[PDB]
C-alpha cells in the first residue's frame, strides 16, 4: 500500500554531502564582513 | 556463494551520517563542566 | 541505450566518505616533513 521506502535511502547520501557544504556557505557569509 | 553485496551498499551511506555527529558528542564531553 | 543513472547513484555514496578521510591525509602529508 505505501511503498515509498526506496526514495528515504537515496535522500540520505545527497543530505550527507550538504551537510559538510553548509558550515563552509555559513561562515563564508559573516565572514564576508558584510553587516545585515 | 551466500552473496550480501546488498548489505554494504545501504550501510556505507548511514555510516557517513553516524561518523558526522559522533566526532561532536565526543569533543561535548572533554569541554564538558570538568576537563584536564 | 538511456545512459546509466544506476552508476551516479553508487559513486555519490563512495565520494561522501573520501571527503572526510582526504584532508587529514593532506594535512598528515605537510606534519610528515617535520616531526614534533
Amino acid at each position: 500500500m505505501p511503498g515509498s521506502l526506496s526514495g528515504i535511502i537515496i535522500y540520505v547520501t545527497v543530505a550527507a554531502v550538504v551537510l559538510i557544504v553548509a558550515v563552509f556557505v555559513c561562515k563564508s557569509l559573516l565572514w564576508k564582513k558584510v553587516l545585515p
